């Protein structure tokens, strides 16, 4: 794991000075082309990709997991969805699966945790049959943790090998807006009321205690924030720990790895916190419109490209942002050069 | 015109509660899929979208023009670039036509008024070699600009006829957005400053040259606001007539059209001015870099998908949404339903 860690590589300044100079000669006027261009300078960074924008093979990752935490009444959807939702994963039936397919990527559901009998099709990585309820003690162990990055890090770089290159993020679990609004808290200082959304439609009479549960997990835990595997161990979950898992694993690999909402941000804030190097491979999907997004970015220092309101997560903002990633590429690819055409712009 | 304008269908209510009932039902929590379950909403009101959110073939239509104010000094591109910039998108080197071939969508090349030799492979709807300096008189006649709208109009809905369902709008001609600023400044009761931009990277030295030529243009012609065909001929141009032409067509037609940029939302507003009924039937795509890009947007009760703060033109947004608009499409029809796993939420 400090290996891991340490291992993580810095972008390759070289070839982002080449990308932008060859950006700066297409067939416009400089700078024109907005994020766009900044995106591509940003993947021509990235080591797994060669030195330049590109994308080959595409992939979903969803972690599914429950938690104790939803004895708390802090979440409206029955237990079960998780484990149904999740078989419907294998079908092809959900809204990433939809989105993916759309965007010619392929999802892979891992089971991290999930509260029922194994699903078969589902990759198994359970940890336990459920998380710990945070709001009367730690989500996990340490050990149980790191263990669990450890896995999904490998399970994500190893894909690289397969030929994919581009990540996506997301998850499934009852309840998770809940650890999820304890981390971004926690990590960014804000107050729970600030922080705490709406989840699966739950009733506005109902926030009221679901900010008490948060506070609640803050204190009992006394998570420390300037150590996010201690964060993510006290009051996540397993879904939130193989999140930052990806996201390790993607960065270790030289990988880009596009968010979701809100959960995914909260992974990201740890992922951060547990390796700044990681910062440069993430790439912000669309704006969440769960409550703490704003927070979260702003701390993340990210402003996503899709304003969709979305609130749905299993990863589907993040393929839905897939195509971006790919037009960026067609750009810098594909386009004219100004010289060639006798074009001269200041 | 007074025909065509008329006959533009209302949307479909029926069709639009048949879609909003199904799309309650997916497997998902309601509305958790924010704008893009709106989205479906609008196009299934769409009547040439045979009562359901569809896609079938994709175009975008580029109306190309030189204007007679660039000699005014508000545009640093050289002149000829329109013409040459032409030439280009019929060799799919461009922006548009990379991010389009990136969607799927063709690109439809129209010179409405290039003030130069005729380009091959250009579809020639030529009104004049540029039109008149708008700092000094008005861009047309009534009469020129009343055809061109009649002519693109029928253009536009004819594509229907060859299986088009989702248009594109797009433009190409140096010096273009100030005509722009001056229509969104007379629409909307802002003041110039607020309006005017830096177009192709203007010098910010010469923005105080620009804001004159836009006050000047005003006075002299006197544009009635209530009266957009009026607006369009006196301080607009021969592209975004076109532009106005393309929506006004896929309105008569019933199918739907994504606006571009700034320049695009001058030509919107004209539209609705002209026929509020074509509103509809209008589609965001991105959020333009473009100084007047909020008030604009503001007056059109517009809030677009995309910040990748673009402000290239040509259609370079259109084509860049195109994806957005095909992933509401799969969902609707790809997705699964609640009740076929027995799930039922709140
Ligand atoms: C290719 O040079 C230019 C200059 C201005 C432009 N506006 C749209 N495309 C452009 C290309
Ligand atoms: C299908 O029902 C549900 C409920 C909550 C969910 N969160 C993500 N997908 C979900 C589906």
């Amino acid at each position: 794991l400090h290996a891991l860690l340490r291992d993580i590589p810095a972008p390759d300044a070289e070839a982002m000075a080449r990308t932008q100079q060859h950006i700066d000669g297409l067939l416009k006027p400089p700078g024109s082309l907005g994020r766009l261009e900044t995106l591509a300078v940003q993947l021509a960074g990235m080591p797994g990709l060669n030195g330049t924008p590109q994308v080959g093979e595409k992939a979903v990752l969803v972690m599914c997991a429950d938690h104790g935490v939803w004895d708390e009444g802090v979440a409206v959807s029955p237990k079960i969805v998780t484990a149904i939702q999740a078989a419907n994963m294998t079908r092809g039936t959900t809204g990433v699966c939809v989105l993916a397919a759309q965007a010619g990527a392929k999802v892979h559901v891992i089971d991290v945790g999930i509260d029922a009998e194994p699903i078969p099709g589902v990759v198994n990585m359970r940890v336990a049959r459920g998380c710990g309820n945070i709001a009367v003690g730690p989500a996990m162990s340490r050990l149980q943790a790191e263990a669990l990055l450890l896995e999904v890090s490998r399970y994500t770089c190893d894909l690289a090998q397969r030929g994919v290159t581009l990540f996506g993020v997301g998850e499934l679990g009852m309840a998770n807006t809940t650890p999820a609004a304890a981390m971004v808290s926690v990590f960014t200082g804000s107050d729970a009321k600030e922080v705490v959304g709406i989840g699966a439609n739950l009733p506005p009479s109902r926030i009221d205690n679901k900010v008490d549960v948060v506070r609640r997990a803050i204190a009992i835990n006394q998570p420390n924030p300037r150590d996010g595997i201690d964060v993510l161990s006290k009051v996540g979950g397993f879904d939130l720990v193989g999140m930052t898992g990806v996201m390790l694993g993607a960065a270790r690999c030289g990988l880009p790895v596009l968010l979701d909402g809100f959960l995914s941000y909260s992974a990201a804030l740890a992922a951060c916190q547990i390796a700044p190097a990681v910062r440069p491979y993430l790439i912000p999907s669309h704006f969440s419109a769960e409550k703490g997004a704003r927070i979260a970015l702003a701390h993340l220092s990210m402003e996503p490209y899709l304003h969709m309101a979305m609130r749905l997560g299993e990863g589907s903002g993040a393929a839905l942002a897939m195509p971006i990633v790919e037009a960026a590429c067609a750009m810098f690819h594909n386009m004219g050069e100004l010289a060639a055409s006798n074009i001269v712009l200041p």
